[PDB]
């Protein structure tokens, strides 16, 4: 199985777009990129944790565990990132769990 890679840059840019929410709706951001608004919302809270959200809970490292276990275990996986991504997925992406 090839890795459907996504750089931190994408998560980073997603949250950076949220900084511009003054003129960009939550939907507009995700809709413009082509991603889910909930998946977007996840990264927003995950990286933009510092706020009037609560006291102090390390949430950034909760969802990151996916990336952690990948990089922590096998370096062989790094060569799978070299594969071309799957843009077609945005077409056949319909609600299904």
């Amino acid at each position: 199985m090839p890795t459907k890679t996504y750089s931190e840059e994408f998560k980073r840019d997603a949250v950076a777009l949220y900084e511009n929410s003054d003129g960009a709706s939550l939907q507009q951001i995700a809709n413009d990129l082509g991603i889910n608004r909930v998946t977007l919302k996840n990264w927003i809270i995950k990286y933009g944790s510092n706020h009037n959200v609560q006291g102090t809970t390390p949430s950034a490292a909760v969802s990151e565990a996916e990336q952690i276990r990948q990089l922590k275990k096998e370096n062989a996986l790094q060569r799978a990132r070299t594969r071309h991504p799957a843009e077609s997925c945005l077409e056949h992406h319909h609600h299904h769990h």
